[PDB]
């Protein structure tokens, strides 16, 4: 029932900012969201400048899915 | 040799973005330009995580310097 650990975890809350709109925006969701955990990250303990910049350098492959799927040009079936 | 050297000098570019208009815009003239930085200060050399890590750090100084310079101009919902 905890779900989590698993990277496509973070992407996946993205993904309601971007397709409902509970309380965030479309591609703005990501900037929300990326600081967000950003801060936590450097607020968690710092104990190692590797242990945090490897969440930041990983947590750019959220930042970049939600725009790689928001860019302008888009290709699929769209639904209705 | 003696230049670029002062930090001021970053946040002079980002006064240029709102008071001008080079191709950017208000507030999020800081965001486009720390992605920037912040992506060249991670290509430019990873001598250390550290190394690179304090300079991220201290950039964080010019973006609350440009919002620090407004208003909560966002449409103020009426909050203390």
């Amino acid at each position: 029932m905890s779900e989590l650990f698993s990277v496509p975890y973070f992407i996946e809350n993205l993904k309601q900012h971007i397709e409902m709109n509970q309380s965030e925006d479309k591609i703005h969701a990501m900037n929300s969201y990326y600081r967000s955990v950003v801060s936590t990250l450097v607020q968690d303990q710092l104990t190692k400048n590797a242990v945090v910049l490897k969440r930041i350098q990983h947590l750019d492959e959220a930042y970049n899915k939600v725009k790689r799927g928001e860019s302008k040009l888009e290709h699929h079936h769209h639904h209705h």
